[PDB]
RNA sequence: GGGCGUUAAGUUGCAGGGUAUAGACCCGAAACCCGGUGAUCUAGCCAUGGGCAGGUUGAAGGUUGGGUAACACUAACUGGAGGACCGAACCGACUAAUGUUGAAAAAUUAGCGGAUGACUUGUGGCUGGGGGUGAAAGGCCAAUCAAACCGGGAGAUAGCUGGUUCUCCCCGAAAGCUAUUUAGGUAGCGCCUCGUGAAUUCAUCUCCGGGGGUAGAGCACUGUUUCGGCAAGGGGGUCAACCCGACUUACCAACCCGAUGCAAACUGCGAAUACCGGAGAAUGUUAUCACGGGAGACACACGGCGGGUGCUAACGUCCGUCGUGAAGAGGGAAACAACCCAGACCGCCAGCUAAGGUCCCAAAGUCAUGGUUAAGUGGGAAACGAUGUGGGAAGGCCCAGACAGCCAGGAUGUUGGCUUAGAAGCAGCCAUCAUUUAAAGAAAGCGUAAUAGCUCACUGGUCGAGUCGGCCUGCGCGGAAGAU
RNA sequence: CACAGGUGGUCAGGUAGAGAAUACCAAGGCGCUUGAGAGAACUCGGGUGAAGGAACUAGGCAAAAUGGUGCCGUAACUUC
RNA sequence: GUUUAUUAAAAACACAGCACUGUGCAAACACGAAAGUGGACGUAUACGGUGUGACGCCUGCCCGGUGCCGGAAGGUUAAUUGAUGGGGUUAGCGCAAGCGAAGCUCUUGAUCGAAGCCCCGGUAAACGGCGGCCGUAACUAUAACGGUCCUAAGGUAGCGAAAUUCCUUGUCGGGUAAGUUCCGACCUGCACGAAUGGCGUAAUGAUGGCCAGGCUGUCUCCACCCGAGACUCAGUGAAAUUGAACUCGCUGUGAAGAUGCAGUGUACCCGCGGCAAGACGGAAAGACCCCGUGAACCUUUACUAUAGCUUGACACUGAACAUUGAGCCUUGAUGUGUAGGAUAGGUGGGAGGCUUUGAAGUGUGGACGCCAGUCUGCAUGGAGCCGACCUUGAAAUACCACCCUUUAAUGUUUGAUGUUCUAACGUUGACCCGUAAUCCGGGUUGCGGACAGUGUCUGGUGGGUAGUUUGACUGGGGCGGUCUCCUCCUAAAGAGUAACGGAGGAGCACGAAGGUUGGCUAAUCCUGGUCGGACAUCAGGAGGUUAGUGCAAUGGCAUAAGCCAGCUUGACUGCGAGCGUGACGGCGCGAGCAGGUGCGAAAGCAGGUCAUAGUGAUCCGGUGGUUCUGAAUGGAAGGGCCAUCGCUCAACGGAUAAAAGGUACUCCGGGGAUAACAGGCUGAUACCGCCCAAGAGUUCAUAUCGACGGCGGUGUUUGGCACCUCGAUGUCGGCUCAUCACAUCCUGGGGCUGAAGUAGGUCCCAAGGGUAUGGCUGUUCGCCAUUUAAAGUGGUACGCGAGCUGG
RNA sequence: AGGCGGCCCCCUGGACGAAGACUGACGCUCAGGUGCGAAAGCGUGGGGAGCAAACAGGAUUAGAUACCCUGGUAGUCCACGCCGUAAACGAUGUCGACUUGGAGGUUGUGCCCUUGAGGCGUGGCUUCCGGAGCUAACGCGUUAAGUCGACCGCCUGGGGAGUACGGCCGCAAGGUUAAAACUCAAAUGAAUUGACGGGGGCCCGCACAAGCGGUGGAGCAUGUGGUUUAAUUCGAUGCAAC
RNA sequence: GGGGCUGAUUCUGGAUUCGACGGGAUUUGCGAAACCCAAGGUGCAUGCCGAGGGGCGGUUGGCCUCGUAAAAAGCCGCAAAAAAUAGUCGC
């Protein structure tokens, strides 16, 4: 009885460009988390090592109904996972430069809990732009939509 | 074929046991309802009268004047508004003692608040009970109020309570089953009576006919579990400490074999008793079922016995089966319904006896031979101790002098290096074999800078009868501290 | 009940006081329907107290103490 | 200011000021069934209802629940309404069945029908409602901060250990020598809050809490004195109580704490004044607690009613016009199956009544208009258009018209909104008159008017008003749980046999999962083999009931009662001797026999399932059969018998067609049959002693503690039992006094010591003497101040109310 | 001075000119005082169409408690009261005297034939240029920020602070007068030169759409980034490299 | 403290995250640790004595080598910090 999830503070920040839908490995005390609707997605961005690509950082807090006791870590280098043809190409994409590939929504469809991937660019940015292209757009239209008709 | 009848003499009286409908054995409720009566107190209200002694405080307005141009504002003066103050009569009831079959079924005494007002008050009219009135407390409406009081249906009703009065004689229970808006009541049965009718009927008991699955027992099986052999392969290697790993102890590991367990929801075993059914002797008031009259009771405690609950705790709970208590007096357990003995027809200044007792209170063995106790246990209770004891079976020393006495010896190797601080036995693991054996410890025990030592272990010697220490026992000592 | 009870209106004398309060008095009234005796504990109503002052205790309840006019003097605080 | 007269003056209530809402005056509302009467001889700046209470600053969010306001397209529906239908009567056909015309009937209820409700918005100064969880900052501290789930929406203005805050005596500070109260702040507000009002606030309060001065018998600790009682003498001279008394102490027993019992100790009989521990002292049939299928009031969306309040029907109740509804004078009369001069003939005869029982041209004013056409009318003419068909699963709008999925005029025909009028009625409008009368009647006129208001019926509404249920069981009640039925065990070897004792199940499933006939016979493990895989299909081997029974558990099963295949229906009709089974109701087992089966050839077998669970009394009604009856006869609308339907009536042998709560305003009947305090009885827990040695303590178990475990004691603390007490012993603390125990707090004696001495530790003895004052708190306890030789632990109805305080 | 905006009536302040007569400095400034004083806000009542904070909803939004839309209450309106701050700006206190011009616009007056809208004059107010001269300049500039006089208030760097205490002032909101400790050494007005603007106009270039090709699709030639590496020896590391 | 509710949108039922990871099966090829024999190739050979090793050390008690007695190996410790792009920013 939980409902889709999101971590929607990055997709006007950074650059995405591909993407990617992959699964996990939920790692034995922890799962009723995303069952009730308890996440932190914050800065989780997926440090590729190994082969073996992990997601690091992201506080998925214990529950209470499993006595907060001899359960799991909030944090945790928790296995990520994904099929071959579509990992065995992106460390040439991602090994670069100052990317790193994120996490964007803990959501589940076919009955399964999931996580989004896509390739990032940077922060150390004048990231203006394309945030003056909507207000040299909005404020352009309706200015010639006055002259046009007026 | 069955089921229900024809084997049936019934009515109307009178006495009577019940059941029925009427209050239905009697007294006893809070209330519910229908008529009535009350606003002399009180609750509000209404018309018309009265009361408020004495002091204070000084509002508004008004002047005499300043103030401005008027106003505003302001100075003293007058004027006396106030749910204003202090304090009488009057009210009111806050605090405290007294008084509580007091003086009074709500008050005295001493302090207290309001006291020209939403006041108080005289007398008189109005408001009716599921109604009034209410600064509204569920307070008041005649000392009574979450529906006043007075008659009546009222003999409301009470499944609950206490009482029910003359005598003798007979028999004599139950506290259980089921079912209950049912647990405290009643019904049907089971249990006691009174009458009728009927059979060796039932009852006790020897032999005989049988079905059991309790106690006890047993572990193939449901399931339990300890250990060895058999044990795959393992997290441990002492050793790589990078390795394909030098691998093996207080480790686990299969359906496995051998032994041992336990057990209400385990049984391939299995009584004792209990019960039903036949055959037979005696015996008893036919004690037995069948019908009929009338019950009572359905709140049971203990005591033993096999058991669920509780802590093998209760004068506990809840059932089985039996005795007693209830419903049972008598004796003894000091008294003490249940315990142990025992059934009170009645009288006797009559004998025998059970249980329990036989010094005295007090009725009887100061009896006997044989023991045990020395603790006033007997006369309140143990895990545990012990040269207290009494008995018995041993076992090893015992006269080729041993048991404690009493006297001597008690070591070289070896301070073993160590590791402490010096390490001889001493603070500490090792090997303590052995030189030299009559016999003597790399130390049994102390100590402190180590020490230094000290005895002893273990023998020799002296010395002339029992020991020395383990079991089994009856009796007993301590642990054994409570409130008048 | 010959009961510390309960009810309204009329008149207010002297003397110190603001005054019908209170005090002592007049005119008028009554002296309280059981009385005598002794001077215990104790109860009630009462007076004062060495020294300490709330230690008492639920809490200064009680008691004590203040108390009248004239004049001086009089805070924070306020809706003045 | 004022209230519980007769225990409560307060923080209660009431007030002015405000906010809302109702009310157009015959008000609105209330008492009275009505007449009227208040409101008010007043008129929205007035009155009523409710909410909070002066002013000062302030009065935030939410309309989902709930109510109220408006709105009416639809759903929803009474009273009326009887069209259709459905079943019996009887003229008559029935030779005898069966159909059965009108009439009276009995039944079913299409159709017209308002409010309410469903629905549409509003409104919180209407009832009310106002959240979690998680993450980072400069590691410490929180978190402005993002995350994301639900609601209608997350408590903002101010406040906050408070009159509210348990834990809690939260923390800190001041006040104190010390402060569970107080005062200030602080947030972590279990469970503050904005008109059931928040935070301030001068003034007052017989007010709640607290601190200081001055004061004192309030106190340490009382002393005299002044009086009235109390005491003796004289006079009068009472009550509440009482089974009876020749009425001693202790220990034990005992419906369990003795003035009477058993033992023992002590006591010359009898007064007088005091004291109040005991006679469970005296009063008030215990009010707390609860059983009662007693009782009272009281509430709400508990049950049915019911005053009112509203909605409609008809009557009181009337006429013309606009709109009507079916009707109301004759049939015009529409017509597509892809088929197509294209507007086609239900059964039925097969082709013409016409043609003077008077047909069309052509232009085109209406109309079916997929332009194919047409229902074409008729405004000046004196006359022949169609029929088989051309495409024919269905031949002509060419020839009857019982006249239709389809439609018109002219009059007739009645419901509603319309409108107007007055004659019914209202007039608590005006004026005159009875007359001396503000009522009443009568008249004059004016206004309103078929509304309104009444009656009967009916719908919605409705704690304003009344009647009552609200179950029992229980190791006291409530709370929880349980209540029927099935098997085991408890169940003590026949049956039976308890608890809120132990573990489970069931409210069905099966037209085959039943029937007979023939067969067939298990899991488990190993070997071998294709994708074979850890367990599939196959072959053998062991295996020997360790599998399976449509489901729980038990007892069974191999002849199988399991697993297949073949047949087709005995999961039969009427009976049933004779038994097991319970109190009965009643469920349970059936051999055998009559009818007609099935299976197999037959002897034989089947009245269910391998058995035990899978259900429900009675009434009340509906259906079918029913030569049972049939209120005079003959029928039947109805009643019997037979088959059979509608219950989680589950509290299950069922008090009703339907039923929750509060009482500390309380009331009656009772009981220790059952509670709270106290007594008794256990004694696990508590406490206090002993026992075993891990070890600590430098070496060294016991100077001194002792983890692992043991035995025992007193009868104190928390608990269990329900014996005594409910026609009543009063219960926490403090104030007052003594007494006893001894497991000792000092004083006294001694031992041992990690005891040098001062002092210590810890046991052996010993109860004779002493055993504190303050603050906070009700407190005992507790904390702390500060003493002290020490400030003992306890029992004694947690000693002590016929002696007091009453916090 | 704020402010003042349809039309009319009533009542009324003030200005300016005509040509005189008139009393003779009665004049100027003014701390404190008194009075007015926008809009907002507050109190009492009213009326409340539109508009419209807080408030609700939709979005835009990475977020949006805003800009946009959708609705909508305080208020804006009236009357009577207090408030007494505004960029209450011409950021220019009041009164005077003088110092060259022009172009307007407003209103009043003298004369000439105004035959017509005409001609030159003196007035009054106001706007725009602009000389002398002054200001850092910007600019003002007969209405001065020029030349002088008469008083009057006001400043002594920015913050702190126009804040706190305290007094007055009112119901309040806060108006009213008005410190300090401390802490930087700049804040600051004009101008100029760059650069930039989601400011402007104007212009260019295959930079743009017009059209044609291939890149990016799979392989394959070349280089690089990274991954591996005993090492694969350095550099080229968006635009300007592969 | 007891009593109720919540423990994956299956809630008396049968996962398909097609999701590179750990463990298993099938298809597959040539090295001896996945397997074996001395003929097809071939000489001074095997082992027990005994002895030694990368500026330096270690392991299988042993991997290259050696004949009456001494010189040379694959991997591990002391050390090229063998962080390559470092986490999301400016200083
Ligand atoms: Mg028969
Ligand atoms: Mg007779
Ligand atoms: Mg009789
Ligand atoms: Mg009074
Ligand atoms: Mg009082
Ligand atoms: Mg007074
Ligand atoms: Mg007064
Ligand atoms: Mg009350
Ligand atoms: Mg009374
Ligand atoms: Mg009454
Ligand atoms: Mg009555
Ligand atoms: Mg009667
Ligand atoms: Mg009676
Ligand atoms: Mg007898
Ligand atoms: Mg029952
Ligand atoms: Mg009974
Ligand atoms: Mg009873
Ligand atoms: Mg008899
Ligand atoms: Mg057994
Ligand atoms: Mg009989
Ligand atoms: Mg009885
Ligand atoms: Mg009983
Ligand atoms: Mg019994
Ligand atoms: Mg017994
Ligand atoms: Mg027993
Ligand atoms: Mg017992
Ligand atoms: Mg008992
Ligand atoms: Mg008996
Ligand atoms: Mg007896
Ligand atoms: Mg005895
Ligand atoms: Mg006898
Ligand atoms: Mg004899
Ligand atoms: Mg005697
Ligand atoms: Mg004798
Ligand atoms: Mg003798
Ligand atoms: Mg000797
Ligand atoms: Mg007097
Ligand atoms: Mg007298
Ligand atoms: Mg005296
Ligand atoms: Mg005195
Ligand atoms: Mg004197
Ligand atoms: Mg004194
Ligand atoms: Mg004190
Ligand atoms: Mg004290
Ligand atoms: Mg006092
Ligand atoms: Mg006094
Ligand atoms: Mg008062
Ligand atoms: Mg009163
Ligand atoms: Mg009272
Ligand atoms: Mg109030
Ligand atoms: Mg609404
Ligand atoms: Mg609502
Ligand atoms: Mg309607
Ligand atoms: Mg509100
Ligand atoms: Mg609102
Ligand atoms: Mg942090
Ligand atoms: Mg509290
Ligand atoms: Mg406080
Ligand atoms: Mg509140
Ligand atoms: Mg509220
Ligand atoms: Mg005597
Ligand atoms: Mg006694
Ligand atoms: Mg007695
Ligand atoms: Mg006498
Ligand atoms: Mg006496
Ligand atoms: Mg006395
Ligand atoms: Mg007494
Ligand atoms: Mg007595
Ligand atoms: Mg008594
Ligand atoms: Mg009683
Ligand atoms: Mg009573
Ligand atoms: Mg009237
Ligand atoms: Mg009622
Ligand atoms: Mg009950
Ligand atoms: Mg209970
Ligand atoms: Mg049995
Ligand atoms: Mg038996
Ligand atoms: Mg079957
Ligand atoms: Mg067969
Ligand atoms: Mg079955
Ligand atoms: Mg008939
Ligand atoms: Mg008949
Ligand atoms: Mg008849
Ligand atoms: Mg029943
Ligand atoms: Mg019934
Ligand atoms: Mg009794
Ligand atoms: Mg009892
Ligand atoms: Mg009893
Ligand atoms: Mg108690
Ligand atoms: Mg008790
Ligand atoms: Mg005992
Ligand atoms: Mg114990
Ligand atoms: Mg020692
Ligand atoms: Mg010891
Ligand atoms: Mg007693
Ligand atoms: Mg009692
Ligand atoms: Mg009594
Ligand atoms: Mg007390
Ligand atoms: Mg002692
Ligand atoms: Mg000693
Ligand atoms: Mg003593
Ligand atoms: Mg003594
Ligand atoms: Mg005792
Ligand atoms: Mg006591
Ligand atoms: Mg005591
Ligand atoms: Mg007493
Ligand atoms: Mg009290
Ligand atoms: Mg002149
Ligand atoms: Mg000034
Ligand atoms: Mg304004
Ligand atoms: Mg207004
Ligand atoms: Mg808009
Ligand atoms: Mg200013
Ligand atoms: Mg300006
Ligand atoms: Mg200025
Ligand atoms: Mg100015
Ligand atoms: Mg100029
Ligand atoms: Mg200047
Ligand atoms: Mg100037
Ligand atoms: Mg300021
Ligand atoms: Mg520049
Ligand atoms: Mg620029
Ligand atoms: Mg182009
Ligand atoms: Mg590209
Ligand atoms: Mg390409
Ligand atoms: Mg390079
Ligand atoms: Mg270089
Ligand atoms: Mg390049």
């Amino acid at each position: 009885s939980a409902t889709i999830a999101l971590n929607k503070r990055a997709r006007h920040e950074y650059f995405i460009e591909e993407e990617f839908e992959a699964g996990l490995a939920l790692q034995g005390w922890e799962v009723k988390s995303l069952r009730a609707g308890k996440a932190n997605i914050s800065d989780s961005y997926v440090l590729l090592r190994d082969g073996e690509a992990f997601l690091f950082g992201a506080n998925i807090t214990p529950m209470a109904v499993a006595s907060t006791h001899v359960v799991c870590d909030p944090t945790r280098t928790r296995k990520l996972l994904l099929n071959q043809r579509e990992l065995d190409s992106l460390y040439g994409r991602v090994n670069r430069e100052g990317y790193t590939v994120v996490a964007l929504s803990l959501y589940w469809k076919n009955a399964w809990c999931k996580v989004k991937i896509g390739v990032a660019k940077g922060k150390k940015q004048h990231d203006k732009r394309s945030d003056i292209k909507e207000r040299e757009w909005q404020v352009d239209k309706a200015r010639i939509m006055k002259n046009a008709h007026r």
